[PDB]
């Protein structure tokens, strides 16, 4: 099967700065930022499509990780491309996640930052809802501490 899921985060920070963070200096930003994630690091490539980023987490105490294959990178447009190639565990039902993110001009100056999730099952299995939930509280979290830790770091 094949699901879609979108979520939105409004931030007063301007957009080419959070595209700057979230993206271009990901891999120190992000783990300095979000207390959960321990490092970013390129296993692959020049930073382009094809890319293949390692984030190194922890959850339920354990240390974790995942693997991003960078898609569609575009500074210009504010938009940023990937999918989930591998870590830690089984996939189980699921064949394919992948992410289309963009950020735009918000509210006085701000941003809205969005995101499209494109999770392929097989045949008629349908994404888990808990872990779902999981996932959706996860990216919530990720935005507000690049927000925090910018606005703690005013540049
Ligand atoms: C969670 O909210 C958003 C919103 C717009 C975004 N643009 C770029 C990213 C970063 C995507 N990097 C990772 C490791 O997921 C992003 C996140
Ligand atoms: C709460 O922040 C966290 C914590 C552990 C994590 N592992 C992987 C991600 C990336 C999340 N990116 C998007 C676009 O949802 C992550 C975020
Ligand atoms: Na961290």
């Amino acid at each position: 099967g094949v699901f879609t899921f979108q979520d939105e985060y409004t931030s007063t920070i301007a957009p080419a700065k959070l595209y700057k963070a979230l993206v271009t200096d990901a891999d120190i930003i992000i783990p300095k930022a979000v207390e959960t994630i321990q490092s970013v690091e390129i296993v692959e490539g020049n930073g382009g499509p094809g890319t293949i980023k390692k984030l190194t987490f922890i959850e339920g105490g354990e240390s974790k990780y995942v693997l991003h294959k960078i898609e569609a990178i575009d500074e210009a447009n504010l938009g940023y491309n990937y999918s989930i190639v591998g870590g830690v565990g089984l996939p189980d039902t699921i064949e394919k996640i992948s992410f289309e993110t963009k950020l735009v001009e918000g509210a006085n100056g701000g941003s809205i930052g969005k995101v499209t999730i494109k999770i392929e099952t097989k045949g008629d299995a349908q994404p888990n809802e808990e872990e779902g939930k999981a996932a959706k509280a996860r990216g919530d979290a990720f935005f507000k501490a690049i927000e925090s830790y910018l606005s703690a770091h005013p540049d």
